[PDB]
């Protein structure tokens, strides 16, 4: 007769956390992205959901994925977003930058910035 619903609101940020956390130790990572000189592990299942061009790219088999005309560090600062929902302390200087990599990205909200 009783239906319960119950809605969790420390949920979704607590598992960011934690997938953030795995990200720091290559865990579960399935994927390393190379960025000019440096290269970053992280999880498909993340990647694709959060960017459209990633989306895409993770159709096609493969391990390594190499992009171009993004920097090291503007890549860095999208996936700190992607493994958070924030960006923190951005300089001024570097937000073009950014929002062109969420743009070619398809990082909606860093597109929007």
């Amino acid at each position: 007769r009783k239906l319960i619903s119950a809605t969790d609101i420390q949920y979704s940020g607590s598992l960011l956390n934690s997938l953030n956390e795995q990200r720091g130790h290559g865990l579960f990572c399935d994927v390393t992205v190379i960025v000019e000189d440096r290269k970053f592990r992280a999880h498909k299942n993340i990647l694709s959901a959060s960017s459209t061009y990633f989306h895409q790219l993770f159709s096609v088999a493969g391990q390594v994925v190499e992009l171009s005309f993004i920097r090291a560090e503007i890549f860095a600062e999208i996936l700190n977003y992607i493994y958070s929902s924030k960006i923190v302390r951005v300089r001024s200087d570097l937000l073009d930058e950014l929002i062109k990599s969420g743009q070619l990205l398809g990082v909606k909200f860093i597109a929007a910035l």
